């Protein structure tokens, strides 16, 4: 591929080419798409969305807004250190197109800011509950009306995929959604590839998917102004990821291993003997220990050791990126930038802990249960809305919750189902149940 | 047909006449309803009763008592400025038999003030909940052990058939109910038909039904002795309707046009600048401009025009039934009071804006919403022990809700859901449910 | 039978007997039988185990943990009583095998302390949603994988043989459970039969079973040693109750009859009259009747009637069992030692009356039927999980509720089930059902 035109400014039914070298600099399309997104309904809205992990009454937790938002910082840093190495690399890029080094760091931050947007509610146990739906539960009447793709998305119902349609859905007076930079899109896909084949390789990029077929004919259109190399010549379309999609999902490994551990740390789930324990590699060559035995309160030293790992991991990322540069133009890397970390072993004992003390302490367990009857229950009724419109029932709850083809109805219901926040999930659900 | 007797003092199980003549001044049969029925249980559970307009912590909202006490009031305005204008065209009604202005309005009164006291709650959503649980739900069940007529009453429901049951069921020791003179049970008596044929003809009377197949031997003896005009000669019976009956329906189409007006704006549904715009053509003629202005607070001249616009169409109301007087009594008025008024417009701009505004509103929807939840279980917990009453849980039901043909149990568990107050539904609602 | 080895010492799993002579009299068997269930977790547990009793704003209302503990106090004394007059008519006990009479206490004292250890939450009520949901619910589905006595442990699950379960179930770490004495565990067994055949007579120890399938090795273990009598003539196995096993009875019957009558009184569910008069005969011989009019306070004239009639009831069952001992002794008695008493009469009256007042309560009825949906809804979600283990959703109930053949799974279940305390089966439910 050729980074030139990995770096479109083009906006979804744009006519005419947008040239890097004429765009005004206070008005960069890749910036303004970051303050779209932070302007976004859908952004705005993860202010009132949880993560799975408890909340505290004592400290801070992360809800999914200031999660995103430091996600989208340590993108940002990442973008802008691999941008100065690239534009050394290749100094046409800057001399002849006018790209900057702080145009990387927008794509990569505008795209790592939106990543948690179409997620379900309930973590990864919400998509499961949603799958569960139409693989099992009430939903099942569907397949036969459906193509195996189709049906696919929604028993594998994916929130990368549901974030891509939240970013792009059209809507009256809306053509386009945010219409956000190709680059932008470009690097938002860490799945370019739809629901089927499932899994087809142990390729990092074929673990999930990343569009619906509702979104298809998008991406195609990114997927060729960008000039991504394709990964299959049949109906079932695949690509190779945007080189930056590669950082978007660093920074989003490096925040889901660190800022998990530090919640784990200041709820007390993890017990504060080990944060040293488990973060002295990470931080060992910069940790003044001094200083964090001068410190007196358990979240400004686990801060002190987020940081600095953090930092470690962001420039050992850097370095990353650029070994296997012509590896991932090439599409021939088949890796994480982190599965190559010298801390790999470290990184993964983190995750571990997490898991044994977070995600499968009884409060998340609890919350998953719950979420389950939850989605269950408001995707059920909007099921029987759409199968019998007439009754009165019915019309209270097309009114209540939602005032096209089979598939994008369905497809529809369950990135709204997906998108409510968790107090109006809640209060729906409680009207339906009569609680 | 004859206002000697459409005026009919009889008491179920009478065994001699009741002259107007020879009653006692100070316990005229038709205040005597009205005493009977403001000191009835059914009549005091309305105080426990709310409307599915929401409630309110800074202004006055109406509950269901309140309501048929104001609607009540207008209704003997009615009856005594009709009474007064139908002793001059039949003087002999007066001079031989006695009858007084005063009598009608009595009649009217307590025929309205007893209107809304066999509804269910959730309005008229409510009803259709319990419809739909002998059309769709645990209640189908019984369709093949019922005549059409005994499974339509169920399947729709009908508040007013059921406060005629109210009015009129005989118990052990309450033989013929609240024992209402058979002029009151007359003008109650809003749709004189069986629940079959469904809608015969776009006739206001036809639109619903006003007895259950329960209670169809009751009004045949008050049609008999009121001599109401049969309208019908199959085994499907139907009558026309006694002449009160147009003002106790007038009665309240104003209240419910006009007094929701006024809630909803004291609620905040609907923004008071729309006050005055919607009653300045009904109050013009009467308001004193220079009141109006000094009121300083919202709800006082909302007040202050919802009298002016009642009083406009209580007179213009009393007009039109005179009319029609003849047609009425020969049974050829096929339209309501209301929909004859010069102020037809802007009824229906006040109607309009309030199911736009209040009952479209969230706050109703979910409440409607939650009713079918709670009266779909209190039916099958009753159902369910019915048809089981052997088993430890279903006498433990049977003991929580309940301390003759399938037909007639059925009807009344229907009856007795109907009339819980909202806390006491509730209540033994969680119960079942575990909350 | 023989004393001798009605006392034995013996625990699960001995290889060498244990003398009696030869105890350490700090440390006696039986003695440390009731401190082992003092501080075991089961015992413990009943603290957060309420009865089906309404709790009170204003009085004192026994918890399970109170009312097990005020049964052992009433049982001991039972067992000292009677121990020291059948020292008197066996002295070899004490000269030869030294036993002393406050081994007597001891057996009868830790039997009666732990009745109530496995009995589920909403008392017999409790009892019969298990038993319903295998024979009517979704267990029903397990009866053809079972034995006919498999299945009647289930359908007719019994609290008195989960107690046993609960005394002796074997873990990793703690085979033989409590590994109570023999003695004592052949006290607790007042039912010594299996689910089959059911009520063969009507003698009260037939009334029930006393242990499951699960545990029917043990009990004949312990049977043997005790050399209790055989029953039952046909492959359906049975025992003559070991007769300390009498007194264990007739302190909860005791108890079960006056405190619940006292706890009525104080909740204000019996009026306060009907207390003399119900047990002045009870305690006519032994009343101060100047200290009782001095008394001042309700609750404490209750108390001190109560304590009368304890005292009358005790001192009375010794009596009948001394006068019956040797036909207990050849397992001809029929009947209970309350059965016999002279204030029978006064004791049908009082039972009578709680049953009027306090069991068929409104509240109480109410909290049955609530714990019919809490007790089904976990019930369900564990034989779901059971039923398909591989599932997302069944291994988070997995992980929540219980962090070898169907039987043995479906037993273990119901004892779960049955064990929990009142606050963790309430969450769990809540969790399972999305609140």
């Amino acid at each position: 591929a050729n980074w030139e035109h990995l770096l479109s400014l083009k906006r979804q039914g744009d006519t005419a080419k947008r040239l890097r070298i004429e765009q005004d600099d206070t008005r960069l399309g890749f910036e303004v798409d970051y303050d779209a997104i932070i302007f976004s309904a859908p952004f705005r809205s993860l202010q009132d969305k949880t993560q799975v992990i408890p909340l505290s009454k004592t400290d801070f937790v992360h809800t999914r807004l200031t999660h995103s938002l430091e996600v989208s910082v340590v993108g940002r840093s990442l973008g802008r250190m691999v941008g100065k190495k690239l534009l050394e690399k290749y100094p046409h890029l800057e001399q002849v197109y006018g790209y900057k080094f702080n145009d990387f760091g927008a794509i990569v931050a505008a795209a790592a800011l939106a990543h948690d947007i179409g997620n379900p509610p309930f973590g990864h146990s919400g998509e499961k509950a949603i799958g569960e739906f139409f693989k099992n539960g009430y939903g099942k009447r569907y397949k036969d009306s459906l193509t195996a793709k189709e049906y696919q998305d929604l028993i594998k119902f994916e929130g990368n995929a549901n974030g891509f349609k939240v970013l792009s859905q059209s809507k009256p007076g809306a053509q386009g959604g945010l219409r956000l930079s190709y680059a932008t899109l470009g690097a938002f896909m860490k799945y370019p590839k739809e629901s089927l084949p499932h899994k087809p390789s142990d390729h990092i990029a074929d673990k999930k998917y990343g569009f619906f077929q509702s979104e298809r004919a998008l991406f195609e259109d990114v997927a060729q102004e960008l000039g991504l190399l394709k990964r299959s010549t049949t109906d079932d379309v695949s690509w190779s990821r945007h080189p930056l999609a590669y950082l978007v999902e660093a920074a989003d490994d490096i925040c889901y291993t660190i800022i998990d551990f530090e919640d784990g740390i200041n709820l007390g789930l993890i017990p504060e003997e080990y944060a040293l324990e488990y973060m002295v590699k990470l931080v060992g060559q910069t940790i003044d220990r001094n200083k964090y035995n001068a410190l007196q309160e358990t979240s400004d030293r686990v801060s002190y050791l987020r940081a600095l790992a953090i930092g470690t991991l962001i420039n050992e990322s850097v370095d990353t990126f650029m070994k296997y540069e012509e590896e991932i133009l090439a599409g021939t890397f088949d890796q994480s930038l982190i599965d190559k970390s010298n801390y790999q072993a470290q990184i993964t004992d983190i995750i571990n802990l997490s898991i044994e003390r977070i995600y499968n302490s009884r409060e998340v367990i609890e919350k998953e249960i719950a979420g389950y009857e939850i989605l269950s229950t408001l995707l059920e009724a909007r099921c029987r809305a759409l199968d019998n419109n007439d009754t009165h029932y019915n019309q209270l709850i097309q009114q209540l919750l939602a005032p096209k083809s089979l598939y994008e109805n369905l497809i529809q219901i369950c990135a709204e189902v997906s998108t409510m926040t968790d107090g109006k999930a809640l209060r729906n659900y409680k009207k339906i149940k009569g609680l």
